[PDB]
C-alpha cells in the first residue's frame, strides 16, 4: 500500500509505478499549434543503489525531465540506459543521456541504423546469440535486465527486456495491447517475420504476467497473443 497509484504528472511527462522498483515513463510527441500526440512508454528500474533506464523520451528536453523526476523521486544515480530500436520515440533523447554521463547501450544493428534514422547512436553495442539472448559480455552489470532480441518485427533491430525478480516483461514497440486496432507505425516493419518475433518474445519470458509496451498501457499476456494474431494477417 506504499506505492502511489495511477498516473503522476511531472510537467508534460507521466509516471506510473508498476512494481516496488519499476516505473513506466510516458512522453508525447509535441507539435507546435496542434498539441501532443503518440504517447510512448519506457521503463525506470531501481537496482539497489542505482537506476537503470529503458528507452528515452521523444526529445532531449523531455529525456532531461525524466532525469529530473528520477533525482526528485528516487535520488539515486542513473548508471545506464538500454534503448530498444532506432526510432525517435526510443532514441530521441540520446544526447540528454550522454550529457548526464549515463552509459548507453543498444542492439549493434540499432547503432548502425541510427544515423540513417536521424538518431544519435548509443555508446555501446549489444550482440545476440542465434537463439536471441544477449551475449553476456556485451551487457555488463545489467542487474535485473534480461535482454532478448526476438527477431525482426516492428523494425529489424527491435529488442525486448525482462525484469528479473518481477512479473514484468517489456515488449517495446513490438507488442500492442489486447484491444489495439492496429500495430501502429509499420513503415519499417518485417511483415513476414513479425508474428514469429512476437511469439518468440512471449516464449523468452514465459512467466511474465505484466506486459509493458510503448504505445499501449500495461496488459496481460493476451497482448502477446493479440499482437501475433494481428501480425499473422500481414
Ligand atoms: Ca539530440
Ligand atoms: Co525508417
Ligand atoms: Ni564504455
Ligand atoms: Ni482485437
Ligand atoms: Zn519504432
Amino acid at each position: 500500500g506504499h506505492m502511489e497509484t495511477g498516473d503522476q504528472r511531472f510537467g508534460d511527462l507521466v509516471f506510473r509505478q508498476l512494481a516496488p522498483n519499476v516505473w513506466q515513463h510516458t512522453s508525447y510527441l509535441d507539435m507546435p499549434g496542434f498539441g501532443a500526440v503518440a504517447p510512448s512508454n519506457g521503463l525506470i528500474v531501481r537496482d539497489g543503489g542505482r537506476v537503470l533506464v529503458v528507452d528515452t523520451a521523444w526529445t532531449d528536453d523531455q529525456t532531461a525531465q525524466i532525469l529530473n523526476w528520477i533525482k526528485q523521486e528516487i535520488n539515486l544515480p542513473v548508471a545506464l540506459a538500454v534503448v530498444t530500436h532506432a526510432h525517435q520515440d526510443k532514441m530521441g533523447g540520446m544526447d540528454a543521456l550522454h550529457a548526464a554521463g549515463i552509459a548507453t547501450y543498444a542492439n549493434a544493428l540499432s547503432n548502425q541504423l541510427a544515423p540513417q534514422e536521424g538518431m544519435v547512436a548509443a555508446q555501446h553495442s549489444l550482440t545476440f546469440a542465434a537463439n536471441g539472448w544477449v551475449e553476456p559480455a556485451t551487457a555488463p552489470n545489467f542487474g535485473p535486465l534480461k535482454v532478448f532480441y526476438p527477431g525482426p518485427g516492428h523494425t529489424s533491430d527491435n529488442i525486448t527486456v525482462g525484469i528479473d525478480g518481477t512479473d514484468i516483461a517489456f515488449g517495446g514497440c513490438l507488442i500492442k495491447d489486447s484491444k489495439a486496432k492496429s500495430l501502429g507505425n509499420l513503415g519499417d516493419a518485417d511483415t513476414e517475420h513479425y508474428a514469429a518475433s512476437a511469439r518468440a518474445f512471449g516464449a523468452a519470458f514465459p512467466k511474465a504476467s505484466m506486459i509493458v509496451m510503448s504505445h499501449s498501457a500495461p496488459d496481460s499476456r493476451a497482448a502477446i497473443t493479440h499482437t501475433a494474431r494481428m501480425a499473422d494477417k500481414l
